[PDB]
């Protein structure tokens, strides 16, 4: 299909919960053959307010938010511990859609972290265990050699404590869909206690 | 070809990270990357809540990345309040990311004019009609107003709220995917006066 004028009937009649709409949009993105729809630009900040960002491919979406895995000792992991707030942005060129998810990243339980680790491959385990994500790389060949050593053992590799999941639980979401006449469709959800309030925005 | 892109600068980094940004953008163009300038721009309000949206940046100069927006938009208010921004490029076709973090500095009025002047007639009409991010009261009315402005059939002046910023990098990261999962990560940071580079673990 085209990158303007996607159908968006929910603009005028929004579901009560934004996660419902998020899942709908993601499912349509798959029908539309969007390339890497789950590539989320995740922004976090340090205590002085300085913002950093990187792509995360999220794992799944449950009824409460967007689940992803990372190293708790990485830059994003340290920032999340410091300040809690995060924002994630999806953008699909093929359909002219963006989704902003702003919330807090809630650490998952250890049992959930284990299940996430078990869902990955042994090569992923080996590089994840060998690398302290975002720390200075001193010796690239040594790192590569250690990941190869771990793989060759053929033993189950334990989950390093830094490998953890978070749930990004939104307090605000925006759904944006391009229009060819430039009056883009913008639907904002904001938490309102146990409910949500929606607004349409000017482009 | 989304893995193991050529990256000699990983081991031999240019003195200025903008140099490498421009090199990568030129290669993205050769590789026919779709919308390579679509930056995920994050900002924050003073209480710490972060927000994000796509911005197609306008240009790059030796001091940073230039973009435009409405000063009264949600991002505009946040930029005024805290100054901090982080922009992220991601090119699926080549397995490359670039992170640009720093202060967004307002441009001068002459630079604002130039940015406005550079845009199209249809862009001007809707940008003049719409108060970006304010509540939309009546869709039909805003459409009609944009069309009326367009119909004036002359060059519309720059609305005062239409402004540019220069994102001046304090730190930049270049990431290139590797088929062996040991992704190439090159970080530049300002350490006092000049740039410190490091390679990072993936
Ligand atoms: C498509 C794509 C998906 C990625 N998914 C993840 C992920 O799920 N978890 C993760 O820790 N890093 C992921 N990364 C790597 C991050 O972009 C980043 O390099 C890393 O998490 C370190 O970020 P930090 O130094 O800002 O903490 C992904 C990168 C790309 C390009
Ligand atoms: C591809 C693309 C390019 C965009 N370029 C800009 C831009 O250069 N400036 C701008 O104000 N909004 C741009 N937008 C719209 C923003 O993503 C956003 O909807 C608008 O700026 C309001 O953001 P805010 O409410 O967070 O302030 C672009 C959107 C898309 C999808
Ligand atoms: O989509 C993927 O597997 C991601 C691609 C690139 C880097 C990644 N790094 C990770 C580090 C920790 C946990 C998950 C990751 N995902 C991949």
């Amino acid at each position: 299909t085209g990158s303007v004028d996607v159908l968006f009937p929910e603009y005028d009649d929004p579901p009560s919960e934004p996660i419902t709409l998020l899942k709908r949009w993601l499912a349509t993105a798959d029908v539309a053959r969007v390339r890497e729809p789950k590539a989320l630009a995740l922004a976090t900040a340090t205590s002085d307010g300085r913002i950093s960002s990187r792509v995360i491919a999220f794992s799944s979406i449950d009824d409460r938010g967007v689940i992803f895995c990372t190293h708790s000792t990485s830059r994003k992991g340290r920032e999340l511990t410091e300040t809690g707030w995060a924002s994630g942005l999806l953008y699909w060129r093929e359909t002219g859609q963006q989704i902003m998810i702003s919330g807090q990243a809630v650490p998952l339980e250890e049992s959930e972290n284990d299940k996430l680790w078990f869902g990955r491959s042994v090569p992923m385990h080996a590089m994840s265990s060998a690398s302290h994500q975002s720390d200075e790389l001193v010796d690239r060949e040594a790192l590569r050699a250690h990941a190869a050593e771990l793989l060759a053992l053929g033993v189950a590799l334990p989950r390093p404590p830094r490998f953890v999941g978070y749930r990004l639980e939104p307090h605000e979401m925006e759904f944006w869909a391009a229009s060819s006449d430039r009056l883009h469709r913008r639907l904002r959800y904001e938490r309102d206690g146990n409910d949500w309030k929606t607004t349409q925005l000017q482009p």
